[PDB]
Formats: C-alpha cells, structure tokens, sequence
C-alpha cells in the first residue's frame, strides 16, 4: 500500500558535525523516473560513515549517511528495468552508469557519476528525496543506508540472489569487497606468492581472504595491536608481526622475512608512513604494492622514486577495482556457493536504534565491523 | 695474434671527480673463465655516464666509463658458449644471468647481479682487468665502453646480427631500449590511446616511437626547449607542447587536452616536480604513468595518494624493462626488418679521441646523441 506515496519512518540523522546520530522521523519522498526505494533489512558501520562525524571526509550536512547495506525493494520509478519490486538487492557506493569512459574501460571502476570526488549529498538529479521537520537532508554517496528507507539512482544498486541472508551480504557493499578486491581484481595475487597485509580490521582480514582465495603461499600479516591476530590466522593469514616487537624498522625485516621482498603488499591503515613502508617492502624488480586505505585528511606524502625505477609497481582502487554493477550479485552468488565465509568479519551485531553504541564500538578499536539491524 | 695475451690500447680514464676524460694507454687484461673481450666499434655518450663525471652517480674511482655500445668479439675465455671470436655484440649494462630470482620471473629484468645499486666497479669475480701505468682502474656496470678493448662476464653480452651497421645498432645498449621499452614493455601502450611524453631528448623520443609502434591516435609532447618539437613530431609525436607559454599548470592543460586525463604518460627528465605532473594528468580511474628518468641526486619527492587510490597505477623500470640478453637481439633483428629508425637520434658523429668534445655537446644541450668511433 505504499507505491507511489511518501513514507514516514526512521532514520538517522547527522545535523552537525562532531555530534552523535539523532533518531528523528523521516519523510521519505516515493521514486521518480529511474529511481529504486529501498526497505533497508541491514548496514554496516563503515570508517568513512565516522570520517563524515569528525568532519574530516567532507560532504553536505545534515545527512543520513551509511553506505554499507542491504535491503529489499519496496518500489520503483518509470523506465527501471534491472529490478523488481520486492528484489533483495544491495546499493552501490561507487555506481555503474555503464555509458562514462571509466565504465566503458576494462579495467575501470569509478564510475564519473560518482558523489565520492566532489560530494553534492543529492540524488543524480540534484534533489533531495528526505525531510526532517520540512528540512531537506542530503543524501550521502547516493546510497544514505542510515535509515529504514532509502531511495537510489538505478545506478546506484544490484539485484542480488532470492535467498541471501541479509545480515551478512551486506559486507559486499563496501569493507569485503574493497578488501578482497584489492587481493583479487587489483592487484590478481599468483598462486604460491608471498603477500604482505599492513593492518588487521575488516579490511585486511578480507584483503587477507582475497590472498588466500588466489593460492598465495605466505600471507604476512602487519598491525601494532596484537590482538587482531587470532582472526588474521584464522582467515588464512600463515604468519603475523608487530612493528613494536622490533629494533629494525619494519621493512627491513619485512625483506629479510622474505628473501629480499614480497610479491604483493598492501596498505589498509590510513597512516601515510604505512603506505611507504608496505611499497618498499615488495620485491624491487617485479613487486606490486596497493594502497587501500587512505587517510581522509587527504594530506601528502614523502618518498624516493627509486622505489619504482627498479620496476615496482603502486596503484590502488575503490571498492577493491570491482566494477559495482556488474560485480555485487556474482560476489553474493560466489557466498551461497560458499566459495568464502562471512561470519569472521561480524564481531557485533545490534538493533538500529542504538546506532550510536556501534560507533563507539569502532572508536575504541573493539568492533571489526558492528551490523545494525531493522 | 692477440688471443689469450695482454692487449695495449687507447682509452678514456676518469681519474677523479669533476674533470674532463684523459686519453691513456691501457692494458687489457685477457678474458678468464666465462669472460668476453671486445674490440669496440662505436660507443654513445649518454646521461648516466656524465653523471659518474659530477660525482652524482656514485661508483668507485678511478674508472673507465660508458655502457652503451657495440663492437666485435677478439677472443673469449674458458666454456663461454652464447658468443665466439668475432661476433659483433652489445654489451648489457644490465645484465641476464637467467638464475636469479629476477631472471626467472615472467616480468623482472633488474638482474640480481647488477653493478648498478651499490656499484663495485669490477667484473662479477671482484677483479679489475684494466690497468694504467700499473695502476688498477674500475670497470663500469660490468661495461666500460670507453676503450678500443674491454671485458665483460657473459652474462652482460649479446650476440647480434653478423650484419648490423655497429655505428647505428649501439644506441639499443641503452638509450633507444630505454625509452622505446618504457612505452612498448613496461605501461603496454594499446591501440588509439592518448599518450604523454615528459622530456624530449633523446630517451623520451625513443618512448615516442615506442608508443607510435604501438598504435596510439595521440601522442603528446611536453618540454621546456622548443628546439626539441620538430623532432619529436617526425618521430610519430602528433602534438607538442611547453609549459613556459602557459598561465594554468600544465597536468591542468593536459586534463583538459586530453578530455579528463591520457591512457599513459612517461616521465622521460629526473627532476621531481615532472613525475607528479606526469602522474597527476592521466586518467584518475585507469591512468598508468611510468617513471623513465630520475635524477641521480637520489632525493625524496612529495605526492598525494588519492591520485593512486582513484585506480591510477605508477610504476617504473631500468632498460625499459627487457630482459637483456633476450631482448638486445630481437630488438637488433628488428632494426634490420626496418621497423623503426635509428638515424632522428643520432645528432653528432666524432672519433673516439673527442670524447671530451661530445660530453660539451650533452652539457650545453646541443646533442640528442654524441656517437665516439674507433
Ligand atoms: C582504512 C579503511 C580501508 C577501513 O579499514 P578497516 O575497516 O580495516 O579500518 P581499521 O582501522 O579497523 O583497520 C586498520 C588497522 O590498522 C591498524 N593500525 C593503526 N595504526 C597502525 C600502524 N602504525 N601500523 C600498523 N597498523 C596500524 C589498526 O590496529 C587497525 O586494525 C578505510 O578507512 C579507507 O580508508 N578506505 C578507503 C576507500 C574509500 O574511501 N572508499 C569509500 C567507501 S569506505
Ligand atoms: C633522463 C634520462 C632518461 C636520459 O634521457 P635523455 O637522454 O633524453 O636526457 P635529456 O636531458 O637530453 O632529455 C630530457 C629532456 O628534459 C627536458 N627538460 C628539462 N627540464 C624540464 C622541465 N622542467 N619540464 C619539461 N622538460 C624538461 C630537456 O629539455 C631535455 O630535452 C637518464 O638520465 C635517466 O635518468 N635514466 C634512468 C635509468 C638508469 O639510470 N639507467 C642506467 C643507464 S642510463
Ligand atoms: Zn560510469
Ligand atoms: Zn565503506
Ligand atoms: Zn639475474
Ligand atoms: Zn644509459
């Protein structure tokens, strides 16, 4: 009984900076031409959802932000064709218009009608489709997971199989896929490799899933905090070091560990230090170093291209080099071939409303990744 | 008459820092155990070895210099099986040894027995085989071109063609493979891409051929010296570009050229600023730049790491990244099938004994390429 009409419901919103999530009632406009509505079942608490907090991953206030989720389709606008009414589906961060260069490209993924670059906080038409009070609210990377419903550009979302637990696929819209896609697609890690992960959250520990799921031989895990470890070990990580355990900086032991550098490192801390180290780290004639990670700061970093003139190669991606579209419902169909687990990733699970007790969760390093349910 | 005995000949001595090249008598030790000895017929002057003449590229003095050469085989030494008396080679600064962990991997060609990290100046036995006036003087990069006679160990020498023209052919010892390489080998120049050439001297023209050879619909050139753009367009630069006429920085012009960034672009000079350019305007998502040129001077540059993590890659490599003793005389074989000449790089011709008079030539930025003949 709701197509076609405005929705009241719950939603969480952020109407400043440096301020906790308020749970306010939300009038939620129905889908125009090309646009989904979504009834959102789970989402993830990401860094990026906690960068938009501190101010420090720059986009319009007030938003509902969240972007890591999944839900089923309530309705749909004019014209849409790649969902149903009903459809689970999961919205992309990172869209798939199908028509830019990058979209065209093989090796492309961000999409040129991303919100990510210069965020708007809007919907692809420049409008907002969320009231609060008769206060607009913007939306956040076209996605705004942070509510029980949402609407998105077509763009902006993937049908994905029938029966998914929703609770746990919702991963893939962000923190699995940006790690194992930097393992897998990016970076294409060789059977018997030796692989060098900096940092053991969520991230990681998918980087690490990715290593494992290509052949790799060694998968060396990196992190200060020792108790990030068990997990690592336990995902497929061989081995595991902590830099403060040492004298030599880490590198150094990095490429003796190794015999004289790794195959593929990876950078998923968002220090800038970190990702020096991981790149000098690899093998210097064939080694492939991948930032992931970065810090929202945006700030710039110090380093000596005679890492690279030797023949190392840098690069990095979002959300792990997967083209969105394309990419979600093969990664879903790849869990219910249990081609990989995702329980490991799951450390907290709790009901929307307490929002803000997941957050705390993240910023006392407790959580590898809370769940919010509805 | 000479095999197995003491050779007295001319070459160029570098007895210290920062002082032309003196021509002396030398002796020239007969090759040992799976070691060539070399009449050399022509010898190019390139960057590299200027820089052992500042003290900017840091390998042991005295020294006999030059790497980029070709001559005939005079004799060889026990078991030697690649080359025999009289074969026309090019030695290989770089060298292939074909055992070492480099050697055998699929895309490595930074052989682990280099002379070029931490340069000893000797043969790969630790030995010299040069001496003048009883002193001892140190090899370079298992080369040093700059004598009628060297010895170099097998595993830094290619036999070549029995018909190559040895004045023209000597330029694939270095400077042509390096450029040609970087475009071709290294960042795999596709069909109707937009390239983007740092630097226009006579490596970055060699990268110019080498993305012509490769299909590209555009090819642009930036340098500073206009003097060096009608070159660059007969070599298959289809546009040429200096960013001393502009107001906008030039990745900003470059972007807006290239409609939101090139395919490839190459940094071909070794200041720092001009590997952030390069790197900064090619395409955010899919953009690949490749470093040629550094300076010696060895120093840390600065670079924000949101450039990579939008799916730019940067990578670079030494001899445009052949292996050597593969590469050299297929690459050789491929200058007699006429596909490519070598005739735009070769600027100035003289005989041996002016060497000084060719590095004057390299300094004031007269030369493309000085060739010394013997
Ligand atoms: C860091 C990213 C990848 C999230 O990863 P993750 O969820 O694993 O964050 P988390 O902090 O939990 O994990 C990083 C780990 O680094 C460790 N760490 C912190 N400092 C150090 C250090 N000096 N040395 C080693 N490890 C360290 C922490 O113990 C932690 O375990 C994320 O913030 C990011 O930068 N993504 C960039 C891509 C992007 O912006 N996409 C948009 C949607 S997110
Ligand atoms: C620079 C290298 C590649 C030699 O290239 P090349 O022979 O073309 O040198 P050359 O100076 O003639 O060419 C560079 C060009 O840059 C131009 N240039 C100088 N400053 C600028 C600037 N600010 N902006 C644009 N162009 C510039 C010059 O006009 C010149 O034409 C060489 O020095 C090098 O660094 N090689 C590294 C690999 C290595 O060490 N291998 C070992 C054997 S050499
Ligand atoms: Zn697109
Ligand atoms: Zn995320
Ligand atoms: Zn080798
Ligand atoms: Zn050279």
């Amino acid at each position: 009984s709701t197509a076609g009409k405005v929705i009241k419901c719950k939603a969480a919103v952020l109407w400043e900076e440096k301020k906790p999530f308020s749970i306010e009632e939300v009038e939620v406009a129905p889908p125009k031409a090309h646009e989904v509505r979504i009834k959102m079942v789970a989402t993830g608490i990401c860094r990026s959802d906690d960068h938009v907090v501190s101010g420090t991953l720059v986009t319009p206030l007030p938003v509902i932000a969240g972007h890591e989720a999944a839900g089923i389709v309530e309705s749909i606008g004019e014209g849409v064709t790649t969902v149903r009414p009903g459809d689970k589906v999961i919205p992309l961060f990172t869209p798939q218009c199908g028509k830019c260069r990058v979209c065209k490209h093989p090796e492309g993924n961000f999409c040129l009608k991303n919100d990510l670059s210069m965020p708007r906080g809007t919907m692809q038409d420049g409008t907002s489709r969320f009231t609060c009070r008769g206060k607009p609210i913007h939306h956040f990377l076209g996605t705004s997971t942070f509510s029980q419903y949402t609407v998105v550009d077509e763009i902006s979302v993937a049908k994905i199989d029938a029966a998914s637990p929703l609770e746990k696929v919702c991963l893939i819209g962000c923190g699995f896929s940006t790690g194992y896609g930097s393992a897998v697609k990016v970076a294409k890690v060789t059977q018997g490799s030796t692989c060098a992960v900096f940092g053991l959250g969520g991230v990681g520990l998918s980087v690490i899933m990715g290593c494992k799921a290509a052949g790799a031989a060694r998968i060396i895990g990196v992190d200060i905090n020792k108790d990030k470890f068990a997990k690592a070990k336990e995902v497929g990580a061989t081995e595991c070091v902590n830099p403060q355990d040492y004298k030599k900086p880490i590198q150094e032991v990095l490429t003796e560990m190794s015999n004289g550098g790794v195959d593929f490192s990876f950078n998923v801390i968002g220090r800038l230090d970190t990702m020096v180290t991981a790149l000098s780290c690899c093998q210097e004639a064939y080694g492939v170093s991948v930032i992931v990670g970065v810090p929202p700061d945006s700030q710039n970093l110090s380093m000596n291209p005679m890492l690279l003139l030797s023949g190392r190669t840098w690069k990095g991606a979002i959300f792990g080099g997967f083209k969105s579209k394309d990419s979600v419902p093969k990664l879903v169909a790849d869990f219910m071939a249990k081609k990989f687990a995702l329980d490991p990733l799951i450390t907290h699970v709790l009901p929307f409303e307490k929002i803000n007790e997941g957050f705390d969760l993240l910023r006392s390093g407790e959580s590898i990744r809370t769940i919010l349910t509805f």
